[PDB]
């Protein structure tokens, strides 16, 4: 039997602030990791609802569900069942940074993540602080291996609910927490929508597809 | 008659909060524009004592004092009466994250400073949050024009208690109010010094010493 299976559910729970508003999520979700395709249902537990965008956490609940073509070497799912970890940093047009810490493992043929999230910066009059925005567009994280670890690097823009657009930077190290095969440099694309929400998104359903190619 | 004289002093107030501790600090300096010189005495008003360290705060209390040969167009000296803006990211080698938002004006004869600094996701254990940092090695800020502002970038070395080093990377963009003549790339080396502070940092004196120089 395979560690990761055709269908994988994961659990979630993520923690941070942002403007120093503290908040708790809990989630679950699930998916086929070799289809490249997942959703998810996230619940706000502490510090709703969230006085800012809820875009800007969207991207933080799942690398293991990345559709990778045979010759790609898979470095995150060949690190479990340990798992593997991640950084990130996001740097938004307007002076905004949102930091993470994630932690993923496999318990119970269930994966497991953890996330911490921190943000701060940014403008109270902001489109993140007015809840302006309304999803990302679609996007590409340009991969590379780095001194031992996964690397991605994405040029990200949120659609804004007046027009026009709000773009960040992404930066992400991912590090497996046993030595396995990193790939070369290679291209994701990825969708990432919302396709539910209560009104004050306290309640979040979330669907990504994510399919590795060549440059 | 000038309006940058060979002496000058200035107030500064900073504002912010690092891992959500909120603060300020009110201060006055003085010095040399032309000489590159100065010095400033700064004072916690609200949260003291700070439960991180000092050094991530210093180089934010003076781009009106740095000695710039003749032939290095002084932007930020140009700058005023109006005066300038800057926009600083501090990036540490440990996840931890500093923006800086300043606003520099000249009135009555005296330098204005407004600051407003946001850090967040530095380790409890590390050695910001922990108090284990001893001082800035003296420093070079790459400068460059860029989009119609002033860039510098720097990779600064912070000294640790109990020896090795604690690394972050600089970037700040400088505004001028008005349009004023921009540099070609050039270097400014910088000499910041904790002179004198009392037991919990509530009272700290510094000194800084730059001078531009061709790349």
């Amino acid at each position: 039997m395979a560690i990761i299976k055709e269908f994988m559910r994961f659990k979630v729970h993520m923690e941070g602030s942002v403007n120093c508003h503290e908040f708790e999520i809990e989630g679950e979700g699930e998916g086929h990791p070799y289809e490249g395709t997942q959703t998810a249902k996230l619940k706000v537990t502490k510090g709703g609802p969230l006085p800012f965008a809820w875009d800007i956490l969207s991207p933080q609940f799942s690398k293991a569900y990345v559709k990778h073509p045979a010759d790609i070497p898979d470095y995150l799912k060949l690190s479990f069942p340990e798992g593997f970890k991640w950084e990130r940093v996001m740097n938004f047009e307007d002076g905004g940074v949102v930091t993470v810490t994630q932690d993923s493992s496999l318990q119970d043929g269930e994966f497991i993540y953890k996330v911490k999230l921190c943000g701060t910066n940014f403008p109270s009059d902001g489109p993140v602080m007015q809840k302006k925005t309304m999803g990302w567009f679609a996007c590409s994280e340009q991969m590379y291996p780095e001194d031992g670890a996964l690397k991605g690097l994405s040029k990200m823009r949120l659609k804004l609910k007046d027009g026009g657009h709000y773009d960040a930077e992404f930066k992400t190290t991912y590090k497996a927490k046993k030595p396995v095969q990193l790939p070369g440099a290679y291209n994701v694309n990825i969708k990432l929508d919302i396709t539910s929400h209560n009104e004050d998104y306290t309640i979040v359903e979330q669907y990504e597809r994510a399919e590795g190619r060549h440059s």
